[PDB]
């Protein structure tokens, strides 16, 4: 075998809710989110990380965007949990663009 596979490092942690930026609106069914809610509590190893990226700004400051995962973060937030599990997505501000297009901040 001659090659390696390789790609961006993605990490699941638990991120605290409070540390996502979100600049997007949802897009919400109630049900599904009170589905994941007691899915939530009585099985939560079946509800998988949200994905976010995480983007390094031009003086290394951290920055944690999340798109999508809306259901999940929607029922955490009813659960009031401190934390959520995310992958962490290592991601470029050219990453960001694609979701923020103009309005893509010059991040430090
Ligand atoms: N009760 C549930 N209802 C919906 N999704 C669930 C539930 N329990 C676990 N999951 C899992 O959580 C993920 C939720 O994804 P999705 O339905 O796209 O909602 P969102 O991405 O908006 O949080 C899926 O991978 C699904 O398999």
């Amino acid at each position: 075998h001659m090659s390696i596979h390789s790609g961006r490092i993605a990490a699941v942690h638990n991120v605290p809710l409070s540390v996502l930026i979100r600049p997007l609106p949802s897009v919400l069914d109630p049900a599904k989110v009170q589905s994941l809610v007691d899915t939530i509590r009585e099985d939560p190893d079946s509800v998988p990380p949200i994905d976010v990226l995480w983007i390094k700004g031009a003086q290394g400051g951290d920055y944690f965007y999340s798109f999508g995962g809306c259901h999940r973060y929607a029922a955490y937030q009813q659960l009031q949990r401190e934390t959520i599990p995310a992958k962490l997505v290592q991601s470029t501000l050219s990453d960001l663009r694609v979701y923020l297009g103009a309005s893509t901040p010059d991040l430090q």
